[PDB]
């Protein structure tokens, strides 16, 4: 289910982040950090104001 579960940026780590405010779950944590500034969601291209773990903190 890699379309559903693999990070859409590297395709090498599982998705692990929720992007706010757009709400999309598309990226692992390393790819988020690596995103060029200003950081935008790979899915919808909205600015990412905050990252929270998909695994509930
Ligand atoms: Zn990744
Ligand atoms: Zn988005």
């Amino acid at each position: 289910g890699s379309l559903k579960s693999a990070c859409v940026v590297c395709l090498s780590s599982f998705k692990s982040c929720v992007f706010l405010e757009c709400g999309h779950v598309c990226s692992c944590t390393e790819c988020y950090r690596a995103l060029p500034e200003p950081k935008k969601c790979p899915i919808c291209r909205q600015a990412i104001t905050r990252v929270i773990p998909l695994y509930n903190s």
